[PDB]
Order: C-alpha cells, then sequence, then structure tokens
C-alpha cells in the first residue's frame, strides 16, 4: 500500500532519516541494494563513538536497532525506476515489484570512478584512499603519496603533510604555478612530475623512468558517479563539475523537486559518516515536516 | 605553551572536533565543565548506532576512543574569558590558569529557560520535555501535553499528535486566530484555554479551574542561553530573538570572527545529538583547514 516516504538507500544517511521517521511512527519504506562506498575499508574512523569500528558492524548495530521500530518497512533490492510527483511518486525495484508513496528520501551515496593506473584499483581501501581524516592516521606518519587526478590536486596535497612526509605525483595532469611551487616547497612536500606506470607492491609507485617509490599509502581523488538513470525524470536539479555530481539541496535537505529530499554523499560531494548521519536525521525530519505541513 | 586550536566544550559537538583535529595530530586543547544540556534524561534516542544509550555512556565511550589521540590535550574546568584575535587568543581557565591558541572552536552547548510553572522544572528531562523525536516515541501514544510558552507554540502543537492524543494548553500566552483554530481541530489537538496552576503527580497539569488532566509526557519550548559573558569580547556575532540565543555561522562553521569556528547547540537553535556531531566533525576540519590556508 502507499509508503508515507520511500528512502532510497539504506546506509548511513537513509538509515538515520529511516530513525527519525520510525520514531515519529510514519509508515516509511527502506529500500537498499547493500554496496556501499567504504565496504572496501577494514576500520571506519572519525565518527564520534564508532572510531575504529568495522564499517559494516556500524551498519549491522544501527539495524538492529532501527528495526524495532514497526512503521519502518525494508526491502532488499534496487530501485531501476523512479517517477511522478508530490504526493504520488512511484518507485520500480529490480525491474519488477512496484511502490508507491508521498514524499521520497533520496540516500544513494555515489560510486568512486578512479584514475585508470594499473594497480590502483585492486588497492582501494585498502591502501589506495580519498580522504586524509579517513585513513591518514594509521598510516603513522610514514611516507605518503598523492596523485593528482582532478582540478583540486595541489590542494590535497597541500592537506598530507600533516599525516607524514608527502609526495605529490602530478603525473601530468598538472603544472603548479611559481606561487604553488613555492608554496609545496615550504609545505615541505616533494613534487615528482615523472608519470606513473604502475602501483605494485603495498604501495609503491612504479614510474616511467623506471624508480620505484615505496610508501606506506596513496591518496588520490576519485570522480563520483550516481549511478541511477532516473533523477532528470524525478526533477531534481545535479551539480554537474569535474569532481562529479551531486544532487542540489537547501539547507533543510529538499531537493528543487518538492516532496523529494537527499542526504549523504548523494548531496553532499565531500561526505563523512558523521556528515551522512546528520544530513540523514534532517532529511527524515524535513519529510515528516513537508507531511505535517504540506 | 600555545595551542593550535582551545576547542570550548567536551561534550557531542565538542568532542567530534577534537577527533578529527588529533587524527590529523594537531595540538589541541579540549576544556571542558561537564555540565551537558541532556543530563537530565535517562536515555538518548535518534543518534545512528546509540539509539536507546544513556546520554552519558556515548560521552564516556567517544572519550576512550579520543583519548587515545596524544596531541588531543585535556582540562576539566571551565573558561572563565577569552579574549584575543586571528593567531592570538587567550583562554582563562576557573578565574585562574591561562592558556593560549592560534584558532577557537566554541563547543558550549546551551542552557534551557523554562516557563515558571510550579512543579515544571523538577520534572524537566523526566516527564518534561522540549523535542518530539527525542522523547515522544516512548510515551507509547499515550495522552501528551504541549504547553504554549513561545512564538512557535501552535507549531509545536502541530506537530504532536503524530506521537498521542494531544492537548494544547495555551496558559494564556497565545490566542489561535481562526485559520490555526481550524487546523488545530483538523489536526485533533485539544486546544485548554485554562491557566496553569502547577505540574503535580508524573505530568498531571493541574488547571486554575480546579481541574487535573492526566499525561504520560508534556512538551515545551524553552529559552536557549549562552551562559558565558565573553562572547562579544570575541567579537562574534550572535542572533538574539524570542526564543535565545545562537552565535552566527557559516555553512563551514565558522563564526564572523577570524579563527573562531562554533558547532552544537551553541550555533544550531534546533540541534540534537546527531547535528552536534555532524558540525563538530566540519568545525574541526574547518580549524584545520584555517592553519593549513591561513
Ligand atoms: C575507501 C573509503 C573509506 C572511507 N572511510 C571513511 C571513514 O573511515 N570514515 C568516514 O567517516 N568516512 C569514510 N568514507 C566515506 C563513507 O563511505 C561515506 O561518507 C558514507 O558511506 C556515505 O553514506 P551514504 O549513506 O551516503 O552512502 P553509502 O554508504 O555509500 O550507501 C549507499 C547505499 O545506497 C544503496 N543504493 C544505491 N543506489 C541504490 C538504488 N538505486 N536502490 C537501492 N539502493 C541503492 C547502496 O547499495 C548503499 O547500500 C570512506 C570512503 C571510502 C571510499
Ligand atoms: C532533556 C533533553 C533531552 C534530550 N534528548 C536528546 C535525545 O534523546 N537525542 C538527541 O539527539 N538530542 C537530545 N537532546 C539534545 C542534546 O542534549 C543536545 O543536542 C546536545 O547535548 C548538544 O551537544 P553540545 O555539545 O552542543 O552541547 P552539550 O552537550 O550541551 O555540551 C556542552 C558542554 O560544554 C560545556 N561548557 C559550557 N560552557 C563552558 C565553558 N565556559 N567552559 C568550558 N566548558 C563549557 C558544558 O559543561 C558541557 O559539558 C536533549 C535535550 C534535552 C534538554
Ligand atoms: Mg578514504
Ligand atoms: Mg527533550
Amino acid at each position: 500500500m502507499k509508503f508515507d516516504v520511500i528512502i532510497i538507500g539504506g546506509s548511513y544517511a537513509g538509515l538515520s532519516a529511516a530513525l527519525q521517521l520510525g520514531r515519529a511512527r510514519k509508515n516509511i519504506l527502506l529500500v537498499d541494494a547493500g554496496e556501499r562506498r567504504n565496504r572496501f575499508a577494514s576500520h571506519s574512523h572519525g565518527f564520534l563513538g564508532q572510531d575504529g569500528k568495522a564499517p559494516g558492524e556500524i551498519i549491522a548495530e544501527a539495524r538492529r536497532q532501527i528495526e524495532r521500530y514497526p512503521t519502518i518497512h525494508w526491502v532488499e533490492g534496487r530501485v531501476t525506476d523512479a517517477k511522478g510527483s508530490f504526493g504520488e511518486f512511484i518507485v520500480e525495484i529490480d525491474g519488477g515489484r512496484r511502490e508507491t508513496a508521498g514524499r521520497l528520501i533520496l540516500a544513494m551515496g555515489v560510486t568512486d570512478e578512479l584514475p585508470e593506473i594499473a594497480g590502483l584499483r585492486e588497492r582501494w581501501g585498502s591502501a589506495v584512499f580519498h580522504c586524509p581524516y579517513c585513513h591518514g592516521y594509521e598510516l603513522d606518519q610514514g611516507k605518503i603519496g598523492v596523485i593528482a587526478a582532478s582540478p583540486m590536486a595541489i590542494h590535497h596535497a597541500l592537506m598530507l603533510p600533516d599525516w607524514g612526509e608527502t609526495t605529490f605525483f602530478t603525473n601530468g595532469i598538472v603544472e603548479p604555478d611559481a606561487d604553488q611551487h613555492a608554496l609545496l616547497a615550504a609545505r615541505g612536500v616533494r613534487v615528482e612530475t615523472t608519470r606513473i606506470r604502475e602501483i605494485a607492491g603495498h604501495a609503491d609507485v612504479v614510474l616511467a623512468d623506471g624508480r620505484s617509490i615505496a610508501l606506506a599509502g596513496l591518496f588520490t581523488q576519485p570522480k563520483l558517479r550516481i549511478t541511477v538513470d532516473w533523477i532528470e525524470k524525478l526533477g531534481c536539479a545535479v551539480e554537474e563539475g569535474p569532481m562529479g555530481s551531486t544532487i542540489v539541496t537547501d539547507p533543510m535537505k529538499q531537493t528543487t523537486a518538492r516532496g523529494i529530499f537527499a542526504c549523504g554523499d548523494v548531496a553532499r560531494p565531500a561526505g563523512s559518516v558523521a556528515l551522512a548521519v546528520g544530513d540523514g536525521a534532517m532529511a527524515g525530519a524535513a519529510a515528516h515536516r513537508s507531511i505535517l505541513f504540506p
């Protein structure tokens, strides 16, 4: 039957949304495909109360708690289509199954598209990362590499000295100007301009000139993709730039489409678990308020 | 010696800030007086992973985790004065002890000023609350009261029907207009206009006419106070309205004063633990970035 809210995506953001709506006893459906952005990492860091915990265990415990609310409904599955408008949205699940709802919350996360460097992808989440707060500390102030992939490369490079002795591999992507050259030096960054052939060993960068640089870990900047083809038909504006796509939201997490809210990495290009949880909580309350004061 | 950052307040917001800065290995001092806004409640609700946990236990566990970072420093104490400007702030603790820092994070929370109704204060956090998401569910759809204290009274009243059978006590504070009268009725709110004499029993409202209304719990809207006298000397703009004070911040949690960030209920008038944690995480990263790119 017609749900009050369908939440598309059931990880940190979508669960945090569900929790608020279940405590308000609203009739909601969480639909989740179970492929979370941090599945590649062994331990989560930086989220208060859970620093060090396995990312899947944080989820498992959140779920045990959220399942105690009988108005929260759950389907494991993937939304293959969604359409309609305020008060009458229609969602298709696994190309079969169809459900309807008066409001939608989009909490799908993003997928990371990485530079095309042999060896890099296999190492994602174990020796190659994107977020220094997330995974820099445990490199124990060893040698750290930063691979340019994006316009922002130099900014990311200037951050990593606070975590170890940093080498910035421009990889033909970026050529710093005199002021950038001067700043990289003062901040103690080694700038390596030789192209990268592959990542080998734990996090050894093999350069095109034959040299190999042994590092404790590597960071680069992924391009973020939203992996559904139906956002346009719902009518939400999406911000599209060199580092990927983000659903536009206001400070209350409403998208440009009435009745549709978004939260988590799908709506924040530099997200974290702490922020997904915060933004999901806001999105659940805002959707509730849209039902109370329509 | 001179800290990179002093964080004033060490509960959810300030700890979440500290966690990010400790993982960046910045030299910071947390100063905390240990009197948290939710100390009056037995269990916390609505924060992913911790739904149901005692509020003090969430803190205790966060602290065990955050104490493993050797660059995070801790003093138990109250900041009695703070002054200075970017790169040279001076903090006085317990009117003695003086510490200096290049940046400040304000994470002091707020104090709740309640209506002057006999019996109400003694019941705060046990049978009288402010936040329906926080404490409505466990009233188990019993009878619920909402006491007008503020301009927003009618909005708060219109929310509570989703939690139980609601009586709105206008208490001489507010007189709804025809449209409000009509909405309260359609939403199933009982409007009680008789003045309140006292709160008795668990949550029995004794009215001025001699009637007593037995309720499972009560909600009202507290006026929020910031209980330091030195914000003005630091130079931060503060928003002052009928429901209290909030430090002004931008979306990166910087106050109008360079080098000073704010997070948690001190910078959000409708806060929660989830939002304090999110906003603290942002504030810690932003302060770090202000040290990296000054
Ligand atoms: C390698 C790595 C390590 C990280 N480590 C940390 C860390 O230590 N600490 C930290 O704070 N942050 C870390 N992050 C970031 C963290 O992963 C994200 O901030 C967080 O996962 C975002 O939560 P989310 O709910 O928005 O998205 P996700 O966790 O990514 O969840 C999205 C969910 O929605 C589902 N979904 C997507 N589309 C559909 C659909 N069409 N229908 C149904 N379901 C769908 C997915 O299957 C998934 O289960 C890390 C990121 C990476 C890549
Ligand atoms: C009764 C009640 C129940 C609540 N229940 C929930 C709930 O279930 N779930 C939920 O999400 N939210 C709940 N809330 C809200 C929750 O309490 C706040 O959102 C949260 O505490 C805010 O965190 P904070 O860090 O900003 O402030 P606080 O937790 O209030 O912490 C402020 C800290 O700073 C310290 N401090 C202040 N001034 C100074 C100073 N000058 N020098 C040094 N230290 C100082 C204080 O002593 C304190 O330790 C509830 C609120 C109330 C009143
Ligand atoms: Mg990462
Ligand atoms: Mg409360």
